[PDB]
This record gives C-alpha cells, sequence and structure tokens, in this order.
C-alpha cells in the first residue's frame, strides 16, 4: 500500500477556500522553523552524536505513541519504554514490530500525520507502515542514521530551524549550552527557566532538587532572601546561555501577593517539613508573583503552563516515573486566579506573560477576554493534546473574536521528539492558512491582511514575543 | 405540502466531501442494528401483542417529543402521557391533533430527522404532518398497526435488528426474555444490569427495590456480604439471560477504593436510615468499584452513565413521577473521580469500563486524555441531548484526536421509542460518513482507512466492546 | 486602499449553501430593526441635539475598541476616554489619529465588521482607514454630523428602527422618555428596569442609590414592605413610559425561595450594615423570585444577565471607573440556581424569564435543557464577548437542538453605539440565514421551514416574546 501524502493538507475541501489557503501558505511554507519552547535534549547538539534505533528516536522516548499502545494492551517492555529499572531487555527490531503492527490505531490523530511527515519527506519512504512493512522500514532508517546527514546538528541545518529552546530547571548545569556556543556551529539552541522542582513542595523530587539549586548558585537555598537571590543568580545564568523566556507547568494558575514577612513565614513552614496541600498552593501561586517581580528586572519573558493532573497512573509511576503518558488535564480557572497577580502587575509595560491551558473552554470565557483587555496578558498556542489540527482550529474560532492576532505568540511544538519538528510546524502553518482563508472566503477580512497575518503569526509575532530580535553573536545571523 | 426526504441528508454539503460521504454510508446503510444499550420493553416481544394508537406507540411514551409541547405551554393530559394517577380521559385522536398542529416546533431539531424517517420509510407517508393532514395520520398508522406486519417480532426482522438489549434492574425479574428464548422466534433480545435502585439510598423507591431484591436472590439484603452474595447471584442471572453489559446511572461519576470494614460500616448506617448526601455518594462511589470488581469474575462490561440532575421539576414528580423529560444535565468530572477504581483496577486486563457524558466540556478535556491511556476504558458516543446530528459531530472532533477510533464502541440508541430505531442508527451511520469523509477530503485519511473505519465503527467494534461475538443457541446466527 | 464591503459578507463560501443563505438573508434585510435591549442615552433623541466628534461618539463611548488599544499599550488619555476626573485634555483628532494607526489591531474581530458596515454604508467611505487616512477620515465625519440627516431622531428613521429600548435604575427619573412621547416624532423609544444598583448591597453606589430610591418612589426604602413597594411603584411608572422588560445583571444566576420574615430578617440585617458575601449573594437571589412575583401582576418579561466578574482591574476602577471593559466572564450555573424559582414559578403561564450568558458550556448543557423544559424559560441571543459571527453560529449549533428556535427570542443589540445598531442587526440576519441555509444543504430542514424561520427569529418572535405587539397611541404605528 502507497504513502500518499497530499500537497493540500489540512485544507478545507472547499475549492474557493482551499485556493485562497494554498496562497498563503506558500507565503509561509518555507520560512525559518521558530521554537521558543520545548523539551529536546541539549546535549543531542553538543556532542553531535548519532541515534542509534528507529525505536530510540520515534518510539521509546516520545509519549504520544506509546500512550495509544499502551491504552490498547501494549505492555511498556513489549516497546523498550525507559523504566525506573531501567531500559528493557526487548530487541529494538521487535518493539518497532509491535508499533508497527498497532500503526492502524492512529487513524485520524495528528500523530498520523507528523510521523508520515517524517516518513515522507525526511526518510523519502514510499510505502505506508504496516507489519509486512515493518522491518525494512526499520533498518532503512537505522541505516539512515548512521549517515553523516542525520547527525543532529545537519538536521538542525536542513530544517531551518532559526530558534530552539530546549526546557532546564535551576538546579541542572548548563554545561552542555555552553558547549553549543563555544563550538563554532552557530546553531542558536537556548534554554528556558523552569523552577517547578524547587518550587513545588509536593513534587517528589523536590528534596533533591533543593540540595542541588544550592550547588549551582552557592547560596542559602534554605533561607528565604537567599532562596531568591539563588533565583535572580540562576536566572542570570540562564540569561548568559541566551534564554528568553521562563516557564511554570504548575496544577493550578493560582497567583498570590503577600509581604515579604508572609511569604518568608509560609516558606519557612514548608522547609520545616510541614507541607500541607493547601499552604504548597499558596507557596506556587507566591512563587508565580515573586518570578513576575524578577522579570521586572531581568526581562524574562514569563509562560504559564496550568492545569496538569501529573502522574494520574499511581501504579505506572512507581513502575516507571514521570512523563510516561498519564498526564491528565484538569478544569482550569484564570479570572479569580490571576487577580492577585494582575492587580499588582498587570498594566506594567516591562512584564509580558503568556498564557497556555489544556481546558478549551476558558479560551472564550476567560483567556480571550483577559488578554483583550491587560497589557502584560498574551495567548499561547493550543498546548498538548490540543496541538491537534482541530485543536488548532477551535483555538483560532474562539480566541480571535476577543483577543485578536496580535494578542497570540504563534506556536511552539513543545516536543522531545526532533523529527517531528518541521512535521509539527508545518501543520500550524496549513492551519493557520486554512482559518485564514476561510475569512477571506466569507469576506470577513481582506486577501490583503490575511498575506500580512500568515507571516506575522508563522514569523514576527513569535520573535517579537519571545525577545528574539536580538541574535547573539555566537549564533548564526538571521537571514529569510 | 410533500414530505421530500432526501438521499444525501445529513452528508456536507460540500460536493466532492458529500460524495465520499455517500460512498462510506453505501458501505455501511444495510448493514444489521447492534443495539447494545437500550429501554424498550421485553414484554413486546414475548408477548407479541400489537401497538394500539399513533399516541400510545409515537407521542405518549417519549418524553424529547412532550418535553417541547410541555416547554410552549401544552399540559401532559392534552398528550395523554401518564401520571400517577393513570392515563389521562382524553381522546387518543386529539392528543395526536394537539401534537400535528405543534409539529413546526421540532424544526432544527433531530426529533425532525427520526420522525419523518418513521413516516416517509417506515409507513410510508407522502405529505408532510400538519394540524389539516391530522387526522389521516393518526388512523393510517393505527390501520397499520392492526396489520401482521406491524408486529413487533415482525418488526425486528424487517428492521434487521442482529442484537436488541433491554435494561433491568436485580429486584425485577427476567420472565419475557425467558420467554423470548423460548419460543420458535430467533430474535436476540438480551439484558443489561443496572443496579442503580439498591445502589442509591436517596432514591426514594429503594426500599421497595430493597425489598424485592431480596426476594429474587433469596438472600440476606439488608446484610452486607449477602448483599454482595445478591448482586453476583443476580448478575449470573442476567448473563444466563444473554446480558454482557451492566449500567450505572449515577449523580457522579465518583468512585472509591474502601477495605471491607470500612464499605460494611458505611453500608450499616445507611440501612440504619442514616442517609446523608455524603455517605450516599460514598456508597455510590464504592459500589462503583465493587461491581468492577465483580466483572473481573464474570466479564460484565461495566458502562458508566453519569451527571444527570434527575427530576428537576419538583411538581411534575409529584403529579407524574419519574421520566417525564425533567432530567437536566450537570456538569461532570471524572479525573480526581475515578482516580480510586483507576489506581486499584486501571492497568487490569479483564475489566473493561465504557465511559458516558452529558457534559460535552470533558471531551478534550478529560475523557479522551483517560480513554487513550488506560487499558479498561473506552468511549461511550455522545448521549441524550447531544445524541443529534451536531452532537455526534462534536463527539468526533473533540475525542478521535486523542482517544483514536479504536477507544471508541460505536453507536447505541438509548430509547424507548422502537420504531425510531432504524432512523437513529441511520443518523449515527451518516454524520459518521460526513466525519471520515471531510477527513478523507482534507487528506487527513486515506480512503483504505475510512472504508475500513465505516465498518468498524458501524458493526465490528460495538460487537468486540460488548462481548457479542458470541452468539448463543437459542437466537439465530449472525447473517449481513 | 479600496473599502471594500462586500454584498454576500458571513455567508458560507460553499456555493449551493450560499445562494440559499443569499435568499433567506433578501427575504429580511429591510425588515424594520428591533432592539429590546439596549443602553442608549435618551437624551439623545429627546433634546436632538447633534454628536460632535469622531471620538465622542464612535472610540470614546465603545469599549470594545478601547479594551483592545489599552491591551496593547494605549493609554486612555490618549483615546479621550471618560476617567473619574472628566474628559482628558487630549485633542479627539490626535485621539483618532491613534486609532486609525492600530486598527489593524481589529482584524478577524466583529469590530472590523461593524465599523466598515457604519464606514462604507452610513457615512459612505471608499477607502480604508489608515494612519495616512486618519485625518480625512475624522473631519469628513465630523462635518456629517452637523447636517440635518445624522441628527439621532433623523437617523432612527433612517435605520428603520421600530423599537428602541434603553436601561434606567428605579433611582433615576424618567424625564427623557417624558419628552420623547409628548414630542410630535413618533419614535417608539421605551426602557427597561434594571434594579441592582438597590439590590445589590456589596456595590460601592448603593447607599447613594438606596436614597434617590426614596426619593423617585416616596417611600421608606430601608424597610423591608415598602421597600418591596418602592419597586412596585416605580415598575409601574417604567410601563407608563412603555417598559415591557426588566434586566438583571447579577454575579451569579442563583435564586431563592425564602419566607415573607426570612426575607425580611435577611434584609434588615444587610441595611444594618452586616454586609457578607453569603448575605448579599442570598438578598440578590432572593430578590430575582421577588421581581419574578411581581411580574405576575404587572407582565414585565424578566431578563437574567449572569456572570460578570465587574471591574475586574482594580487600579482602572479606582482612576476611571465602571464600564471601562474590565468585566470579565466567569463560569455560570443554572441547574441548582434556578431551582428555588422554577419550583415555586416554573409551570406559571403568566410568567417569562429570557436567560442569557456569559459561559458558552451552558447552552447545551444546561440552557437549552432548561429552555426546552420549562414553560417559563426562554434562551436570548449570544451576549456581549459572544455576539458575533463565530459566537452567534455556536449559539444556533448548541441550543437547537434541544431548544428549537422557539425557545429562543431573537436577536439584541446591547449597545451604546448607536450608529452601530444596523451593522449589528444586518451580522445577526446574515449568520442566522447562514445556519438556515447550512440546514437545508444537509436536507436537515426543507427552505419552506426556512423561509418562515428568519422572518420569525428577526421581527416575529422577539415581537412575541417582548410583548410588544400593542403599540402605544404616542407612537407611530408599524409598517
Ligand atoms: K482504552
Ligand atoms: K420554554
Ligand atoms: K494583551
Amino acid at each position: 500500500r502507497p504513502l500518499s501524502f497530499h500537497e493540500d493538507r489540512l485544507f478545507p475541501s472547499d475549492p474557493a477556500t482551499r485556493s485562497y489557503a494554498r496562497g498563503l501558505y506558500a507565503l509561509v511554507k518555507d520560512l525559518p522553523i521558530i521554537s521558543p519552547h520545548g523539551h529536546t535534549d541539549p546535549s543531542w547538539f553538543a556532542t553531535n552524536a548519532p541515534f542509534q534505533d528507529a525505536t530510540d528516536l520515534l518510539l521509546a522516548p516520545d509519549h504520544y505513541l506509546f500512550r495509544m499502545l499502551y491504552s490498547q494492551g501494549v505492555s511498556l517492555d513489549a516497546l523498550k519504554v525507559r523504566s525506573k529499572a531501567g531500559v528493557p531487555d526487548t530487541d529494538p527490531r521487535e518493539a518497532w514490530r509491535v508499533f508497527a503492527s498497532h500503526f492502524y490505531l492512529f487513524r485520524g490523530t495528528p500523530s498520523w500525520v507528523w510521523l508520515n511527515h517524517v516518513f515522507s519527506q525526511v526518510f523519502g519512504f514510499t510505502e505506508f507502515l504496516e507489519a509486512s512493512n515493518a522491518d525494512d522500514y526499520f533498518d532503512r532508517i537505522t541505516a539512515a542514521l548512521a549517515t553523516d546527514a542525520f547527525r543532529p546538528r545537519a538536521l538542525f541545518d536542513r530544517f531551518n530551524i532559526e530558534t530552539l529552546a530546549t526546557t532546564e530547571g535551576p538546579h541542572e548545569s548548563l554545561q552542555h549550552h555552553a558547549a553549543i556556543r563555544e563550538s563554532g556551529w552557530g546553531g542558536h539552541v537556548i534554554t528556558a527557566y523552569r523552577p517547578d522542582a524547587v518550587i513545588d513542595f509536593e513534587d517528589e523530587r523536590s528534596p533533591r532538587a533543593f540540595e542541588r539549586f544550592a550547588e549551582t548558585s552557592g547560596q542559602d537555598v534554605y533561607s528565604w532572601k537567599s532562596y531568591l537571590e539563588a533565583h535572580r543568580l540562576r536566572r542570570q545564568a540562564f540569561i548568559d546561555a541566551g534564554a528568553t523566556s521562563s516557564d511554570h507547568g504548575h496544577p493550578t494558575a493560582a497567583t498570590a501577593d503577600l509581604s515579604d514577612v508572609e511569604a518568608e513565614a509560609l516558606f519557612n513552614s514548608l522547609v520545616k517539613g510541614d507541607v500541607t496541600p493547601e499552604k504548597a498552593e499558596l507557596f506556587r501561586a507566591q512563587m508565580l508573583t515573586e518570578m513576575a517581580k524578577m522579570s521586572l528586572d531581568d526581562g524574562l519573558v514569563m509562560q504559564i503552563h496550568p492545569g496538569s493532573h501529573r502522574n494520574h497512573n499511581v501504579g505506572l509511576l512507581n513502575s516507571h516515573g514521570r512523563d510516561k503518558g498519564a498526564d491528565i488535564p484538569m478544569r482550569t480557572e484564570y479570572v479569580d486566579a490571576l487577580k492577585p497577580l494582575l492587580t499588582r502587575l498587570g498594566n506594567d509595560p516591562r512584564l509580558s506573560i503568556i498564557l497556555f491551558t489544556l481546558d478549551e473552554t476558558t479560551y472564550s470565557r476567560e483567556l480571550a477576554p483577559l488578554a483583550g483587555h491587560y497589557p502584560v496578558l498574551k495567548l499561547g498556542p493550543s498546548w498538548w493534546f490540543h496541538d491537534s489540527p482541530e485543536g488548532m482550529m477551535r483555538f483560532r474560532e474562539q480566541v480571535t473574536e476577543t483577543a485578536g492576532f496580535y494578542n497570540t505568540v504563534g506556536f511552539n511544538d513543545d516536543t522531545r521528539a526532533f523529527l517531528s519538528i518541521p512535521a509539527r510546524h508545518d501543520v500550524a502553518r496549513r492551519v493557520d492558512s486554512a482559518f485564514l482563508a476561510r475569512m477571506v472566503a466569507e469576506h470577513r477580512m481582506d486577501l490583503v491582511e490575511a498575506e500580512e497575518l500568515i507571516v506575522d503569526l508563522t514569523y514576527n509575532l513569535p520573535k517579537k514575543a519571545y525577545k528574539l530580535d536580538q541574535r547573539p553573536d555566537w549564533a548564526r545571523p538571521a537571514t529569510l
């Protein structure tokens, strides 16, 4: 069976609308990729070591894929998924065989589009992945990964990535990032500040996180005023690594505006070990405001990623640990939650906040009204389960009416799967084009406006929001 | 004015999409109906007595219809709706006359589609229902009901129903199901286990339910371990009557994982008469887990139907009683709610749970993320008010990207109106055809995949999910 | 760059569906405007004084426009927005300049459609608004407002408005309405009862509104039984001014059924000064039921507009005050909330309630199942942030299947911007035509049904629902 990957995919069937869409996408398809939020390993580009298997690249590290298979009765051992006891005994060929046999599950899901984009456009496959085709797929991409063109830096250059952001905590060292810039390569690989491990006292890996947060900053992190200094010192070390943004994956969008003493008192109680869910929530809430207060000084762009019920499968958390596809969205609140921070700093020009959600109902109700008013608020793209074609379309249909396009930030891939990056960004460009085309076709915007918009949405608006206009000296110049 | 019931109804207007839709539907339109959850009376097929009126068959027992009329100033006595004081004194012809004169209300509703299917396909009417057409409709339906071709069993065969499930509690007899099997007629009419009345202590008809639950089981029902034995024995009796499923219509999706002594303690308090809203919730929650623990042994597929505010009209509950169209959906939660059961049994191979909702906002947020991960969880079709062209489409648009298609169970009609069964299944088939057609037209799926999926969704997937693959000897063999 | 305002705007691109839409809209485009809920100033038509600037008419009063600009970093002083310290020192021409340079922000928003309608249809502009175009736009509409064709009364007649309802509290005078109905101009301008200031005790302007509520009624407003009489007497004065409606903008849709004695107990505590959030909520809850009980006698139609977290920007409330575009929607509940009122009066033929929402998730879940059952309940059109093409389409797509079309109430504009009224009503007619066309094209309704429906939805249904069938003798006959 052939792999048919149509040049006009994701555009609406209506030929009038499809013709407008294709023209808008034409203006935008070969523009460089700006990836200002993501979870790729910077040690891939630091060492420039090859990837080994198809499984180690596409199957084992991607939770979107092994979720579905786990959901249908397949063990994580059968797919070589990294356990807490280490990498399983399974043959990487046999792990791939199981995936290929279960590839039908992904029909109508965005993984069908992303992987077939990788298969047809990166590897040049001409047949569709099945059980009969499985081994041919395995050894042909294993062989491709051994070649010099499929080295991490070479792929970065081939994919036309202008900016790539990894996410690191304050307790981990930025040694791999230093290696990117002191090598002459010039690929603009940046970091972002995720202090979640030293902010969430209910995190099980928080005691060890605090311990190496002390090493990296050289401060008394168990006393409040030097805990804050430690954040300031580490933030500056991130800005020195090029970072322009901070990221905050809290369970809630809650913020608080405690006095310096009220915060210290709370900090003392939690460090003492008297950790209640109420105190831990309030500290996370106070830290959002505290991080924003530092952003007034150091100029970091603040991303809030709330609403994930992390580690919902308890039995899986014991056996395999974090990020194994069992993080489930919760209903999130913003109007009452963000009010304390917005009372203090909501009209401040020096602050920039980008809001994400796992709860689509808040789009037209809360997010678009808030962001269409507050100078500091901006709207991030549809995230996680919603970075799909239908989720992206719902975003545009529900957000634009009140917020407009200029109160959004564009798109990020938000992935560990490196090869899927051009695939994911392509999908975004086509869906934006489809939305914009429909506005032209229904005479809700002029074509001249639409042609200005995709270039803005794709390229200019991400760059302004993430303060990416100032390229460093160690990076390549920005060219079209 | 003519009854124009078009061949291309429910397909999108876009001609390229419409023609894919038409092609997929043709592959599926004449497949047998599998109806694994519903509320038809089993006595209809055991006695094979004819229906009497157009009013008694279409108007009086259907709450979808009299709701709208009651909503517009019509009394239920005017429409011959069974009161708590019995069947009203009004003329069935006059009841039909009022409905006919108010049939315009249903413009744009799915009942327009279902009833016009019944009028044009089942009865062969050629004119549209109006006030001046009313009497002609009444006596032509009534005359038709006297014929041998409109006997319940004869209609079951004409409709090409393969499997029909009814819904009984543990306190009622499986009298009519035994009579169906024992007869020469080979219709596969089965049952479903719905223990709601002996589980909800806040149910007003619970003390009488518990009383006859003791008669049907022969057990000490007001003592814990033998209340559980009474459930096991009754479930076995349902299995022997052909049941493959259980059904749970609780106010919430809440589950619990109490110890044996904690469960007995709570049970004893409620049996004593200390029914507090908190304790009644906890028992309904604990019983969800308890039914799943029984399902580990007997293989009953567990359907959860939560989130209905039953009997919202208090005045109507006093005068007429239950199921009179005053049950309003509530905001429903699944993530925290289902966690205690999923921690215990979420990764078990032997357990099969099907989740339904009245809260469409949980599709992309909670249900699909949960069902796209857990081995035990599957998604039921859009239910009740969302069992409709716009509703089924929203389900498919919001659920597919995370759960896929193979984590869904197809379609159930969930109706008492027997004549609307082929009408409702036809709507399911056209909307599914329309959705798949849009995937093909926008090149998000290959035609080959869509042709496979339409047949699976219609026939194979409802069969697998409801364990309908073993026909019993007392029914017909399954042919296309 | 030309101002191209296409004659088939807002209809779907699909040529067959579009052709149906165009035919349904043709049946309805020139019908008179029924505006059963709005916030226009009755003194405009009473005095018939002209409007001054482009800024004072279009930019400064409309919060949809200055929301977007403030959101991008523009000060409200730079846009001549009324502060608490009065009208700013800035030039109206220079305020217009800022808006014109930032008109690109409104791409994809309903403000694009409304304003270009005003620009092309009301004014006759031929070029698109830009920074280089700013000054020409300003003084050409400044000069047009001086002319006799653009006087409030002349525009009312030109726009073919049949009915206009304004919104007044019980503590203010209906002098301007009295001036309307005694002059020879036959424009049907009515009012609507909005008792929010004398019911919400957490309102900062409540103690002052209680004082003038006593003045206009001549009752002991600070004791329960005469407080209720003060409402009844003021409600009669509104009906004298032609009002058919009351409006209730509470934070919650909560209702209550307290006894006469529990209600007085609660009232007495709040008048004492013991205002707690729980007591204030319960009073707002009880007062909804009380207004409903009054509606059984005087026949007023009850509009519930819940869910707005008003004055979310604290610093802006202190500096500029109310209605400055910082009123954010909250999640709203209707099922448990409306139950105490519906247990008492849910089946009563004399009662009419119209339900609004700011929370689109309640449409298919709560609002349509409630309205598709209870004899008293009806659904108002998509409100505020949702009175827009995608919002109205989501409304129709989520409400119709359970509630039907006859449990809805048509459209209202809900606006201060008087020139935007025909624009907003046109959008409503185009989207309704679009939705009905899609039903016909998918053969879910017949064309005969759709042809009846847009005329009902546009004209007949709003009139029946707001009891606008009996024209008073001071107003022009409807034609
Ligand atoms: K599953
Ligand atoms: K109604
Ligand atoms: K903003």
